[PDB]
């Protein structure tokens, strides 16, 4: 599924993003934006083996399994294709304790590179929220 900006935001919001840990829903909403383009399927394999998954392209490495990451963690409890789901709950509930780790949102390479800093409402601007 590609979400739409102010769908998405929407959705975000409904599973309590909008400041969570600090972070207003623009953030969240231009992460997704970057990281994946509001679509639930993107993946994205790493040079280490791990590959990202889903609307924030959370990361096999450490947070979910697909069983061809060695050496790594699944620390949200889930399947990796659990994060391409049109619903994304899991991807919501696992971006809640990779936020939470102590590093924020720089978790997100995008984010830190591209949102960070920036006029981050601007991605909900227009929306019924
Ligand atoms: C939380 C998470 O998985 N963050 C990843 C980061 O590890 C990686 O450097 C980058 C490119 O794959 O994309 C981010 O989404
Ligand atoms: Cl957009
Ligand atoms: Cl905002
Ligand atoms: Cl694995
Ligand atoms: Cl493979
Ligand atoms: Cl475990
Ligand atoms: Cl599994
Ligand atoms: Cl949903
Ligand atoms: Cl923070
Ligand atoms: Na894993």
């Amino acid at each position: 599924k590609v979400f739409g900006r102010c769908e998405l935001a929407a959705a975000m919001k409904r599973h309590g993003l909008d400041n969570y840990r600090g972070y207003s829903l623009g953030n969240w909403v231009c992460a997704a934006k970057f990281e994946s383009n509001f679509n639930t399927q993107a993946t994205n394999r790493n040079t280490d083996g791990s590959t990202d998954y889903g609307i924030l392209q959370i990361n096999s490495r450490w947070w979910c399994n697909d069983g061809r990451t060695p050496g790594s963690r699944n620390l949200c409890n889930i399947p990796c294709s659990a994060l391409l789901s049109s619903d994304i709950t899991a991807s919501v509930n696992c971006a809640k304790k990779i936020v939470s780790d102590g590093n924020g949102m720089n978790a997100w390479v995008a984010w830190r590179n591209r949102c960070k800093g920036t006029d981050v409402q601007a991605w909900i601007r227009g929306c019924r929220l």
